[PDB]
């Protein structure tokens, strides 16, 4: 986890939850790359990953749907939109996801945190 | 509603859900196209990109791998939804023309109410139309 560089970006509404998630990531040993607060925060999160500067990016959005669509439309990005820990577990084990979209308007913080936690610790098969 | 052509495709494990959602859409007046049981995603999406269906519904394990692959196709916007609100926003804000559902993660009644909200919500093209890119 001390090895893994984890990038985060959010829209305006998602800043609070993003920072909460960053702090849970730091507290479990992850290296946090806070990419800031807004399209804009789209290319930005995904480019940290594709250019090798970050191992994955965590994108915090309204529902996550618009961002998951956009993220996946980029070369070398596999973006999972998860609403349970099982989703995040599968996203990694089966889909080698390198981006997690989370919906701040749709997912409680503690649930977003347990989804994040599982995404970060699951290895690809 | 009577005017809308909806395509349906699913993986092996997703046939029960697919059929069930097909029945539900038929009875609410939709024109259903059962395309059958990641070949099935390319197939679902191609009904949309060729002009044969208005949207496609894709029943998967989690929906995650299908939504990724579906979104890699030009002119496809695939929404993996787990609530009716997700479905509503996927259409209103994102103009999704593909819905991904996870048969392993979503219960049949929740999947049907997601579908029903997906099929009856229109894109808000107007507000997005004049936004200035760059």
């Amino acid at each position: 986890p001390g090895s893994m560089k984890v990038a985060f970006a959010s829209d305006h509404g998602g800043r609070d939850l993003r920072m909460f998630l960053q702090q849970r990531a730091s507290a479990h040993g992850y290296e946090v790359m806070d990419l800031g607060t807004e399209p804009d925060f789209a290319k930005i999160g995904c480019e940290a990953v594709t250019s090798g500067r970050a191992d994955c990016c965590i994108l915090v959005c309204g529902t996550g749907i618009g961002i998951s669509i956009a993220a996946n439309k980029m070369k070398g990005i596999r973006c999972a939109l998860c609403s349970t820990e099982y989703d995040a577990e599968m996203a990694r084990k089966h889909n080698n996801a390198n981006a997690l979209a989370l919906g701040g308007r749709t997912t409680g913080p503690e649930v977003a945190a347990s989804i994040l936690s599982r995404f970060l610790s699951t290895n690809f098969e």
